[PDB]
RNA sequence: AUAUAUAUAUAUAUAUAUAUAUAUAUAUAUAUAUAUAUAUAUAUAUAUAUAUAUAUAUAU
């Protein structure tokens, strides 16, 4: 058995040295990885919800 | 009173020296241009701190 936590509030509550593994990192990306990752993080986000106008569980529409 | 010779002064010519203007060479200062270096400001990236917003927790 394993447990997964909820993100919402619910209703009820030998020479093994291989001859190729040596690291020689001489390469810098163009564009750099760090820069592009930051940019993708922003477009990655889903667009915001628009609750206004809709009713609530009580029955009254929310908004101003 | 006259002539020749001699001395001083004025004028002219030749030689030597000085000052001003002009020309050539050398040096310095200012300006412009180029190059290098430094500093400052602006922009980009990384790290730290502060503030604000969202999520979570605590308090009212």
């Amino acid at each position: 058995m394993k447990r997964i936590p909820r993100k919402t509030k619910g209703k009820s509550s030998p020479a093994t040295t291989e001859p190729g593994t040596s690291n020689r990192e001489q390469y810098k990306a163009r564009p750099g990885i760090a820069s592009v990752q930051r940019a993708t993080e922003s477009a990655e986000m889903p667009m915001k919800n628009n609750d206004e106008g809709t009713p609530d569980k009580k029955g009254n529409t929310k908004g101003d």
